[PDB]
């Protein structure tokens, strides 16, 4: 199996097992997808699959500013022109439905209330916001809020519009965004939660709520189009496990039953060391692989962090990934698959331009010359 052949996650057929990772750019102000938006995500369409910047099923579900979210008709149509653009050159892509849970700001809450989430611990991490002269800044994320049981029950209803919603926008699919300490992290890990219901506890209540994310997304838009980002061991804002891989080992048994498209796993702390670990035991990634297949699992495996040529090409070749998600290198290279490809050299990402602005650090990074 080599990195520049056809895979197949689900329904959704891909051209190479190269995969956009998801990377949130703030550059959708009003949370509408715009002409720019369009340029950028067309540019990078050889991909075999892209994978959106985090896209919001509600404003509650915010966490950053000028991100572009599923709740609005205004950004369904904004996302309909970004599909039909990928799909013009031939590529394809999926929608990363997401709700941050605790990291966000009352500024970018409904009412300003408190952000929600499975237990009221504030987290020790930033978000982006915009000042009200234009410039961003990281500020501290805001006090958060239980949830109850009802709060949850329109959560789900907000996954299923937001699935049904990416559907009508002409993607191929979604990945549920459960990684990178965001809210359903926020349920599944132990530093995070700390209730006392059926959401709590147990391993079985703590992956509860990403099932149920799951099951009513793929209820939605079919099985075969829903995948979903998982990040084990990773320290992003500020969560932590002390006993990932039976936890983890479980959620993708569960995940093995379920007919999935595909899914991604971030390897290590994101951004970071690949061999990081959380709690005593180093994270087994053959086990975890291993309790998704022997479950049933025939979803795409798709991995990421710290990834280059070299190590994507022996990690498809060995058969212990099917795909990979580059995150910084798309960043930089529009034509990344093509570099790929050619072996040709590759540019350097600009850290400073990641988050906000315009073209420059966004759509200005050069293709090969040809
Ligand atoms: C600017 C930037 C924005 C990111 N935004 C997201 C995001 O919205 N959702 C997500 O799941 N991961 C996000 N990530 C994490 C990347 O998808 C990926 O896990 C990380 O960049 C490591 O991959 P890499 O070594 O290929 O760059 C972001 C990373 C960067 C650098
Ligand atoms: O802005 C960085 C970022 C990283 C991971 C995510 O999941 C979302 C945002």
């Amino acid at each position: 199996t080599s990195l520049f052949e056809p895979a197949q996650a689900g329904d959704i057929a891909l051209a190479n097992r190269i995969v956009m990772a998801p990377l949130t750019r703030n550059r959708s102000p009003g949370a509408i997808p715009n002409n720019l938006n369009a340029t950028y995500y067309e540019q990078r369409a050889t991909a075999g699959l892209i994978v959106t910047e985090g896209t919001p099923i509600s404003q509650q579900g915010q966490g950053y500013a000028d991100v572009p979210g599923l709740y609005k008709r205004e950004a369904i149509e904004g996302w309909k022109k970004i599909t039909d653009g990928v799909h013009s050159a031939g590529g394809k892509i999926v929608a990363q439905i997401w709700h941050v849970g605790r990291i966000s700001h009352t500024s970018l809450q409904p009412h300003g209330g408190q952000p929600v989430a499975p237990s009221a611990i504030t987290a020790k991490s930033k978000t982006y916001i915009i000042n009200d002269d234009g410039t961003g800044a990281f500020a501290e994320t805001s006090e958060p809020r239980a949830l109850t049981i009802d709060d949850i029950g329109l959560i789900l209803e907000d996954y299923r519009s937001g699935a049904r919603a990416a559907l009508e926008a002409g993607f191929d699919g979604v990945e549920i965004h459960a990684a990178n300490g965001y809210l359903i992290e926020q349920f599944l890990k132990s530093s995070t939660n700390q209730r006392t219901d059926d959401y709590g506890g147990s391993i079985e209540n703590r992956a509860r709520f990403l099932l149920e994310v799951v099951d009513a997304v793929a209820e939605e838009i079919g099985a075969g189009r829903t995948g979903i980002r998982l990040s084990p061991v990773t320290p992003a804002n500020d969560i932590f496990e002390a006993d990932p891989q039976p936890l983890y080992n479980y959620v993708v048994e569960q995940l093995g039953k379920r007919n999935l498209a595909f899914i991604h796993v971030v390897e290590g702390a994101t951004g970071g060391p690949r061999d990081f670990k959380q709690g005593d035991k180093p994270f087994d990634y053959a086990s975890f692989k291993a309790a998704y297949r022997n479950a049933g699992g025939k979803g795409l495996w798709i991995a990421n962090n710290g990834y280059d040529r070299q190590s994507a090409i022996e990690a498809v070749e060995s058969g212990k990934v099917d795909a990979v998600a580059f995150g910084k290198a798309f960043i930089a290279n529009p034509d990344l698959v093509r570099r790929l490809k050619n072996d040709a050299p590759l540019n350097a990402p600009n850290q400073p331009t990641f988050y906000g602005g315009g073209a420059e650090g966004y759509t200005d990074y050069p293709a090969l010359a040809q």
